[PDB]
């Protein structure tokens, strides 16, 4: 019988293996004098929801259009009201049978009319450097093919298809293509003609392609130079002209440059030049660098690097994978700021704009080709397109549209073959291919840990332990002994490690440690740069940023897509501001004395020369001490002591005793760079005066008794419940222990191992830890001092159905103006619960004040929070803030804003001023309880209620990384204990 | 130093492992023809969040109240606003740390005035007849004591403390108190003086307590009587009259009655009795009944038994623990309707009322102990009452006053210990104290397999399997040989089976069958008769029940609770009308030719003189023949084979073929007893005559072609889908496969074993069955007949991010006036998901229609739903309900209302009726989705949208018990298969 479904070629296509068809040759993205007429701007856009009802009525021509309304091109169409962003992170949204497309595949027709003037005749030819995900293109009703490769460029002759004067280009987009299923990227599924389209002149006697070889021979300091350039494929006579070299070179042949100033993400030195025909001529920069493995290590003219790195996806919070240029600028610089020198195009190449900046600014960069196949894992990699001979052309089309595009960028180090794509067939061919063509740059690709076809070892998460084990040489062997040679020849990159999300990343010290240790390790890439929060609106007209599952998916993955060091608008998390400490290209170890300071220069290239380095001396009355020092250049990976002025020391031994005082050497730019102002801070440390321990205010204070209260000095309790009502006319509404926090995305992660896998926010819901109960044995009063006594309340702290406990003593004291608080807490029963042993989050007493905080002041570690397996970045010194700047605004609210090492606080509730000294605390302090916190999805659902919730800490867990790799490592784990802590209270009024 | 708590007596009374003080002797509750004056009526009331709060401001005295209201008494306090009522399972609502309670404990002061006249004087008592769960009274000032045990019963003197007049009688009740360690039932927790309080008259010469001996010598057909009574724990003179019997005897001495009618749950005779000393008089209900454990069985006067038997907990969902008599003897007559014979006084003893109901109405009683300390299991049971020497007090006086009250009484065949208490010395001592004090009843108890101190072997929900290999004694021994040789000549009984919470329960034939087979399987008892949901209103006045967690419980256990074969209001559940049907006393089966009928008596003594037998022919145009025919009484446990008039066999001769007809035998009470009318059925049986096979239209229609649109007949189909948009001018939304349906309560349950512990609702998530999507292969068209053709639609059926799906194909045919639907199913790929195969809810199609039905008629089985394992109780015949009959009013809403076996039906959408025809199927109608249905909490979360959501199935799975015993039976799960079917569609205007 005869077929009637619709649409059924448009989807023959859709379902096609091939790479696209029509366009040219791939190619480098070239500055060239050519004539080029950008068509961004608005477009007209109809969106149909499958290609069976996607009409065929002929829009392509532009004239009676029905349905279409204005859109901007570039775009990310849903970003715009046409459907949804929708984010899944491994699931694929359709289901898998490739090369199968769904019913419901939104359809985007686009269509523009612009005018072309005698420029772009006889030859032109129309540019488009982004389609997600399939693209059919028309000129005047002229179809000149697809495109194939969402973040790679595609190029079509126009030659006898512009007409003078006025032309109607059309394109209709496919959301979802056979290329949906390789391109699984842990992101947002966003359609859309999301890059530029560009129509450029192709005169005669022009040059197409260009390809910079740019070596540098470290021993002689000669540059390796040969500029190859050729028109459809054939090489042609150009002249290379390099001004300030004194060159003038024909394309095509190596020459010895005498004396070249190399290239290094720490000083990027570029040369301008120009290869030019008699019809065109190319401006390029170049870098001279030479990329070499030797002794297992990754080198840069002759020196092993240190990749201090960040994933970098391409994403906006309105606009969805369109990045405007100056985010892109100003991010960079920020990266820079935060002493970031290595970036991976995580996992598709960026826009094409990307690459002079990265060679300008000075960053080693994994480019990467747009490859991911990671839905197949779950089926046993069964289908998985990288092994599937019939992908085969369209996966080294992808490699080589990628190479070509970016090959002339010294800051290009590495070409990665995709990511989470298994292994196969097509990834040797995709390898085979890049090496032939660009023998220049290593090959990198994690999905293969066999490492047959790439030139590096790189893992993704694995832990401190194994790679310290791997920097030793000493991992286990493959199987394969020809393999496991040629493995252990190679340098270990971390293409992906201390996931980012959430409160966190913990452990990071652990990595920099061995990064230094090992000359094998490469260094590291912390996933990930950004959140893709995507900004939501309210009619109340608050801006909250929205993650999975908040657009109406079907399928989602949550706020697994907000795994960032900055927000969707860059602003940066806690995670960043320690990151920066952590990577710090400078080592200032003050000396305890304070007569000067340990300097470490961990840069690969670069002396000091660049850097001003200052001391500070801050008391209690700010500064007391100040200037700067001279110390002659210190060479790469020496060191050196530098002495500080006399009088610095002098102040040291001058303080009272027990008066805290703090110097603070730090590393600033001396000149403005590219990347940030004079005074930059880059590097810095400290030695810190501690404050003696408070003292115990003398117990002459008798408590008074009546029949529902008793007094202490300024301490009112309830006498049935032991616990007090107010404290210096401040309503205390409830104290009491804390063992828990609201789960921070790690605690919700599975921690692999033991045969408990639950995440740790399961395994203390189940033990009851968020919903403790306190029963009270006993109050009692006991002799004090000159007729004074201390208070002493008895409690045990459990949770319904549980027989474990704790057993807690309160004990007071007061003078009349200090409150003496000791707490006494011992392990009543064993901590252990569905058979595994409870761990707790914290030792601490939650106070529930009831009247607002206005100001948070502290002398401890700040200004941002610190947990003890972070807080690397925040120093010693008094902060003082506002109680909302207290709080990390992360896009699903959790655990956050605890400030550790506290030795004193003070919290300003009014007109009072509420006072808390101690041993070393934490601290937190918010508007809102824990329970409320746990509870909130988004930002919005926080509310004040009015009160005060204040903690304070004897003890907290770690934050680790388990959402994604390694745990709370085993130092800064909290295992029930038995523990006892001091502390003073004052009220000033 | 000197302690400062409050309330610390208070607490130390409540931690108390003794039982109550300054009690009378436990005794009988016996009718007495001394003066008696109920207190039951409106209370004052005052409610105190702690002891250590409670006002000691003299309230006792009654005078000058502050902070008193009303309430009435009996009353379960929460169920008035009073906080507000808790349900737990299994987990303690406060700290595991026996004997200790918890600050926040509930106390509830209770004060009334009253008159006492000079019949009370000078000896009297007050009687309380449950209070939850420690009380201390006071009268006029003076503590009488405390109670303990909140479902028994306290006798408190007040001979000199009574006065003359007025009196003031005050009763501080305390939530929790040790004893709530020993009260850990699956229930509303429920604080209150919840049942009877009554003042008694103590006259000179009375009787305190009487002790009835009643047996029954099955041979000679001789009462042994023996009836003690006492006075002060002393025997007295007394005389023992029986008129009926024309005996006169002494109390304290044994006699042989000639001949005694014997009591049973089927024949419950009865002989009224008076004991009396000069001072008092005692009136009796005596029924002769002897309870003998021989040959591994359980038998009541020399017969083995079997139970047909529900768990009957006390609760009204307005008024809590207090049942209104009416509401006792409505819910007892609804149990004899559906042929239940046995009640277990789940797990405490009842109101001391429901006994002599018991007795009169004909039940077998299991009276169980007020003991429970389940929620010790999750700690190994350290710290088990049951096993602490210093509760043995506290455990055996609940024994003995569980004993005393209710020994008189010839319904309680067992005792029972109690409820899921572990192992322990103090339920030995129980044992041994009730063994001694009356070994005229076996001892029941389940928690001990081991069977130690007790006469049956107890399990509860043990699998059918298990159950078998018991009834044939071939059980795996017990280590301890003595022990097993004891086990092994016990009978054996299911205290708790075929959990019925939600759809089911399933599985219940599987059982019977077994119990009908072995001797010595005794039978077994549903989890439970009812649901314990409890009302709640909204604004709108739409009443739903609440279950845990809708009253602000901290920890609850969720809608566990509404687990019954009868709602809250004693409202069938299809399960109770299956059970009835399973359980039925006589079997039925009628034979093909209809010449006559199987009649087999399964009753343990009645003959069938009880019963009128009714057949009935019905054809579609109703009722063909009737009558009643004579039946020789067949004895207990006798079989015969019964003729029907010869018009019954030659009306099924004459029926032309293919016409349904269905032949119906019924067992009616031939007069009124005293729990139904005459005419109501007790058991049943049927033979069909079924329908022919619908025979397929001549597919003589061709398929119109247009643009966007297939017409064929009556059906048009979308041209982009394939799928119909309208039959007969009936608008048809969607149709597609359904695998999948909204989880039942057992589907949310872990079916134990294989490695695979994911509820099967938790399964079904995984792999996407809920969110099935679908590609269109083709749509074609093909030569049927005479110019006709049929049109097939090929399909794929998956789900986002998985490889396997179904291939199914629709063809399509019509004649113009009937459409022909054929069905092909295929497995494409392996149906399994995270290591385990995937398992089927259904083979089935959704139409989802775009207008209402008003109306849903069938051929098939009926009235009430059907599944697999279910539908017992639906019998064969033609139906017809309003849509909202059809659903069934769960609690939490869930799959339900599905009619398996259906030949036909006929849905009424206004003017317009779709008929369905075909081999069978299951037919299901809805006003809402499954999403709907799945996400509704609550029933008032069920919203009508404007549609209909038509299901007709092929396949269904069972429903089972797995929300607590086993899952689907092997026979009835349903595992990826290949499928095809066939229907017939129909609309007419
Ligand atoms: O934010 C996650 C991050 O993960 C990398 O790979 C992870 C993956 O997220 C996780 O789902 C799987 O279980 O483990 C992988 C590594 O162990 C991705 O490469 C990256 O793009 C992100 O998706
Ligand atoms: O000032 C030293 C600099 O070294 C670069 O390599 C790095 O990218 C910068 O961020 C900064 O740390
Ligand atoms: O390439 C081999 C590797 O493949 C990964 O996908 C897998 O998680 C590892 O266990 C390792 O076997
Ligand atoms: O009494 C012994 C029994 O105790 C139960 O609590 C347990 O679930 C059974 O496995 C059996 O060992
Ligand atoms: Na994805
Ligand atoms: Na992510
Ligand atoms: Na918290
Ligand atoms: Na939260
Ligand atoms: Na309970
Ligand atoms: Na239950
Ligand atoms: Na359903
Ligand atoms: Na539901």
């Amino acid at each position: 019988g005869r077929s009637l479904e619709l649409g059924a070629a448009d989807i023959q296509d859709l379902e096609s293996f091939e790479a696209g068809r029509g366009a040219l040759p791939a190619r480098a993205y070239l500055q060239s004098d050519a004539p080029r007429l950008s068509l961004n701007g608005e477009w007209q856009f109809r969106l149909s929801p499958g290609s069976r009802v996607a009409p065929d009525d002929g829009w392509q021509l532009g004239e009676a259009l029905n349905g279409f309304e204005s859109l901007p091109v570039p775009s990310s169409w849903p970003m715009h009201g046409h459907g949804a962003p929708a984010y899944t992170n491994v699931q694929f949204p359709f289901a898998v049978e490739p090369p199968h497309v769904p019913e419901a595949n939104p359809i985007g027709d686009h269509l523009v009319v612009f005018e072309a003037g005698p420029e772009f005749f006889p030859h032109a030819l129309l540019r488009f450097d982004g389609i997600e995900s399939a693209g059919t293109v028309w000129l005047n009703g002229v179809e000149l093919g697809t495109t194939r490769g969402s973040r790679l460029a595609h190029e079509f002759d126009v030659s006898g298809i512009l007409e003078q004067g006025e032309n109607t280009l059309a394109v209709r987009v496919a959301q979802f293509s056979a290329a949906s299923y390789v391109e699984d990227q842990d992101m947002w599924w966003l359609p859309g003609i999301f890059r530029d389209v560009t129509l450029q002149a192709r005169p005669a006697a022009g040059i197409d392609d260009v390809f910079v070889h740019a070596g540098y021979d470290h021993i002689t300091g000669e540059g390796i130079l040969k500029v190859e350039a050729s028109r459809g494929g054939q090489a042609i006579d150009a002249v290379v002209r390099v001004p300030e070299l004194a060159l003038e070179l024909a394309a095509g042949t190596e020459v010895r440059v005498p004396a070249v100033e190399p290239w290094s993400a720490e000083v990027p030195k570029l040369y301008e030049a120009a290869v030019s025909a008699a019809g065109e001529s190319v401006a390029l920069q170049i870098g001279f660098r030479s990329i070499a493995i030797e002794d297992a290590q990754f080198k840069v003219n002759g020196r092993r690097i240190l990749l201090r790195g960040v994933n970098r996806h391409e994403h906006h919070p309105r606009l969805g994978r369109v990045v405007p240029r100056d985010v892109v600028e100003a991010e960079l610089r920020l990266m820079k700021q935060h002493n970031i020198n290595a970036i991976r195009t995580s996992h598709y190449p960026p826009h094409p704009q990307f690459l002079a900046l990265a060679d300008q600014l000075g960053f080693y960069v994994v480019l990467e080709c747009d490859l991911e196949t990671h839905g197949f894992e779950s089926a046993g990699w069964a289908q998985n397109p990288s092994d599937d001979p019939q992908w085969e052309d369209a996966l080294v089309d992808r490699m080589r549209r990628t190479v070509e595009r970016d090959k002339n960028h010294a800051s290009v180090v590495m070409w990665s073959l995709g990511n989470q794509a298994g292994t196969g067939r097509n990834l040797a061919a995709m390898s085979r291919w890049t090496k032939d063509r660009d023998p220049s740059r290593p090959i990198h690709y994690e999905g293969d840990w066999s490492s047959e076809h790439v030139d590096v070892y790189s893992r993704m998460y694995a832990s401190q332990a194994e790679t310290a084990l791997i920097g030793q040489g000493i991992e286990p062997a493959l199987n394969d002994a020809a393999l496991d040679a040629r493995r252990r020849a190679m340098p270990f990159v971390l293409c992906e490690y201390v996931h980012a999300m959430g409160n966190g990343p913990g452990g990071m010290s652990e990595y920099q440690a061995l990064f230094e240790k090992y000359p094998r390790l490469m260094g590291g890439f912390v996933w990930e740069w950004l959140e893709h929060g995507i900004t939501v609106s309210t009619a109340d007209g608050v801006d909250h940023y929205g993650y999975g599952g908040d657009f109406g998916e079907e399928v989602h993955d949550g706020n697994f897509v907000t795994d960032g060091l900055v927000d969707a608008d860059r602003r940066p998390r806690p995670g960043l501001l320690d990151f920066k400490k952590v990577i710090e290209p400078l080592r200032i170890d003050v000396a305890r004395d304070w007569t000067g300071f340990t300097l470490r220069n961990g840069q690969d290239f670069a002396d000091t020369s660049a850097f001003s380095f200052r001391y500070e001396v801050e008391a209690d009355g700010g500064a007391l001490d100040g200037g700067t020092v001279d110390v002659a250049p210190v060479a790469p990976q020496s060191e050196t002591v530098v002495e500080l002025p006399g009088s610095v020391a002098a102040l040291a031994a001058g303080l009272s005793d027990g008066r805290p005082a703090v110097l603070t050497v730090r590393a600033v730019l001396g000149a403005d760079s590219a990347w940030a102002d004079a005074g930059h801070e880059v590097a810095w440390g400290q030695s810190v005066r501690e404050p003696g321990a408070p003292v115990p205010p003398a117990p002459v204070e008798p408590v008074q008794v009546q029949d529902s209260e008793l007094t202490l000095g300024p301490v009112v309790f309830s006498r049935a419940t032991g616990m007090p009502t107010s404290i210096g006319g401040v309503p205390v509404e409830k104290l009491g222990l804390t063992l828990w926090w609201a789960p921070t995305d790690n605690d919700l992660g599975r921690e692999w191992g033991g045969a408990d896998e639950r995440p740790l926010a399961t395994q203390w819901k189940d033990a009851g830890l968020n919903r403790l109960h306190t029963r009270l044995l006993g109050i009692s009063a006991n002799p004090g001092q000159d007729g004074g006594e201390t208070l002493t309340v008895r409690t045990r702290v459990s949770a319904a159905d549980k027989q474990y406990g704790v057993l807690v003593d309160y004990t007071w004291s007061t003078d009349g103006e200090t409150v003496g608080l000791r707490t006494q807490v011992r392990r009543d029963g064993t901590w252990v619960n569905r058979g595994f042993e409870v761990e707790w989050a914290r030792i601490g007493l939650e106070f529930v004040l009831g009247e607002e905080t206005e100001l948070v002041s502290w002398f401890g570690q700040g200004p941002h929070q610190s947990y003890p397996d972070t807080g690397q970045g925040a120093r010693a010194g008094w902060f003082s803030l506002p109680l909302a700047k207290m709080d990390v605004e992360y896009v699903r609210p959790q655990e956050c804003g605890a400030r550790s090492g506290s030795r004193s606080a003070a919290l300003q509730l009014g007109g009072r001023t509420l006072e808390i000294c101690g041993d070393p605390f934490a601290l937190t302090v918010r508007p809102y309880s824990q329970d409320v916190l746990d509870a909130a999805a988004h930002r919005p659902d926080l509310k004040a209620d009015g009160r005060t919730y204040l903690y304070v800490d004897h003890a907290l867990r770690g934050v680790g990384t388990a959402a994604c790799g390694p745990g709370v490592l085993e130092q800064y784990r909290l295992k029930p204990r038995d523990a006892d802590f001091i502390l003073t209270l004052k009220v000033r009024s």
